[PDB]
């Protein structure tokens, strides 16, 4: 039940914490917990008032719950979970938990399947803007991933203005023209797929303001190849980066490559519970894909 909320029926605990400083508030409403994101700018709050319809239809176990929506001031007002961001997991404080091949495999596996839930949506699909670790919630043991913020419609002068932090992120149509799409996901979700198989932040050799990142990626610069990586999986990675949004590959078609691969990636459902100590080395390790294809093809 997707409700309209009234702003005077929150309670607002702290600016800081996990999510978007200066967006997200943890907040509690009714006796839940909650986490509220303020809608800023009016193109943004047009493009959201428009689609709460959508957004109130939206159930899927790898998105977070939606109680409701205010109209004044626009927020939405969603589940607060508890996990811990991917962004976090992967790039946070020094002591990180270890993970495998498989968890970076099911957990892009996971994404594209929320968002392909978005997508396919009817009567109109719902577009989720503004895919990025940051925005992605790691729980069970970091053994599920879910999605925890929606993008929003941003104006185009607003990319080069307001950095909410997107930009390694952000398709090259987003960044020149704000042509949200359902290829503008796919090509975060190519970086994404990058990001967890070598744990590095895409676009990190660009120093300079955000937009020299979109910038960069606009002119054309993608991360680098990954050593050794399993050709069907550098062939998604690839489709998903590039140029022309028709030349990439649909959420759909995303879902039905990741769920066969993922017989070649056994134990994603293990916790994590340890810690751990040209072209780019991966973080993962691909011997166990190698030896389990060849026991399916031979040589």
């Amino acid at each position: 039940n997707f409700e309209e909320i009234d702003y005077k029926e929150i309670e607002v605990e702290e600016v800081v914490g996990r999510g978007a400083f200066g967006v997200v508030c943890k907040a509690k409403w009714r006796a839940k917990d909650v986490a509220i994101k303020q809608i800023e700018s009016e193109s943004e709050r047009k493009a959201f008032i428009v689609e709460l319809r959508q957004l109130s239809r939206v159930n899927h176990p790898n998105i977070v719950k939606l109680y409701g929506a205010c109209l004044n001031p626009v927020c939405l007002v969603m589940e607060y979970a508890e996990g811990g961001s991917l962004y976090n997991v992967l790039h946070g404080a020094e002591p990180l938990p270890y993970y495998t091949a498989a968890h970076a495999m099911s957990w892009c596996l996971q994404c594209s399947q929320g968002v392909a839930y978005l997508h396919s949506m009817q009567p109109k699909a719902l577009i989720h803007r503004d895919l990025k670790p940051p925005n992605l919630l790691l729980v069970a043991g970091g053994t599920v991933l879910k999605i925890c913020d929606f993008g929003t419609a941003c104006d185009i002068q607003t990319h080069m203005t307001n950095n909410k932090g997107s930009a390694a992120w952000m398709a090259p149509e987003v960044f020149e023209g704000s042509n949200y799409s359902e290829k503008c996901d796919v090509f975060s979700w190519g970086i994404i797929l990058w990001e967890v198989i070598t744990r590095r932040k895409p676009f990190d050799e660009i120093g300079g303001p955000a937009f020299r990142i979109m910038w960069a990626v606009h002119n054309g610069t993608r991360p680098p190849l990954i050593k050794n990586l399993p050709k069907p999986i550098e062939s998604l990675m690839t489709r998903c980066w590039s140029k022309d949004p028709s030349q990439r590959p649909s959420m759909e078609e995303i879902v039905k490559i990741m769920t066969h691969l993922m017989r070649y990636f056994p134990g994603a459902d293990e916790p994590l519970q340890y810690p751990c100590q040209g072209r780019v080395e991966p973080y993962v390790d691909f011997a166990e894909f190698y030896r389990l294809w060849s026991v399916d093809h031979g040589e």
